[PDB]
């Protein structure tokens, strides 16, 4: 006798933000349990993946896209961005001016994706580096919640990925 196999759903997401502010320290912490205080610049974008018992019944597969900050002002973000079902915009806590870049990157995003039924994608917003007005600025910018994280610590990375699923999930 075999145990019935899980219905599975399989979601890729975007991780952007400007240089700097730990989108891949993110992804490194979330997935491979690991972190490193040496800088790394990520070269256009690379790729992860998570799998997630979500219950139990259910396994959620994710394709995370690792952009590299600068790429907001390059011409490859609509090629990047899409089929994504979700996204993290990203800040560094101790580097405000990163703060202002989350409206640019959002934009960015809404311009140049939506889910299939017209519908904005849904997006969490990771204050990041929390190691070292929220609540408005996401109704205000259409993010579905904001967590303060650290890659360092891991802090809020597994939180803030299930609240942006719960999300995703109850959106399809
Ligand atoms: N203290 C602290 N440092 C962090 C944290 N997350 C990342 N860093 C550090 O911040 C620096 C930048 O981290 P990255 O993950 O490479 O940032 P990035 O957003 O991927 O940068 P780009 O790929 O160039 O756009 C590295 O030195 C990390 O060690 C954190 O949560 N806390
Ligand atoms: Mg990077």
């Amino acid at each position: 006798h075999m145990q019935a196999p899980h219905k599975e759903h399989l979601y890729k997401l975007l991780v952007i933000g400007d240089l700097g502010v730990g989108k891949t320290s993110i992804i490194k912490r979330y997935v491979h349990q690991n972190f490193s205080s040496h800088y790394r610049a990520t070269i256009g974008v690379d790729f992860a993946l998570k799998v997630l018992h979500w219950d139990p019944e259910t396994v959620v597969r994710l394709q995370l896209w690792d952009i590299a900050g600068l790429e907001r002002f390059g011409n490859m973000t609509r090629v990047y961005y899409r089929e994504a079902m979700g996204a993290f915009i990203v800040f560094d806590v101790t580097r405000p001016a990163t703060f202002e870049a989350v409206a640019k990157w959002k934009n960015d995003l809404d311009s140049k994706l939506s889910l299939p039924n017209g519908k904005p994608v849904s997006v969490v917003l990771l204050a990041n580096k929390c190691d070292q007005k929220m609540d408005q600025f996401c109704k205000e910018h259409g993010f579905v919640g904001w967590f303060e994280t650290s890659a360092k610590e891991n802090i809020n990375i597994d939180e803030a990925s299930r609240c942006l699923v719960k999300h995703i999930l109850a959106n399809e």
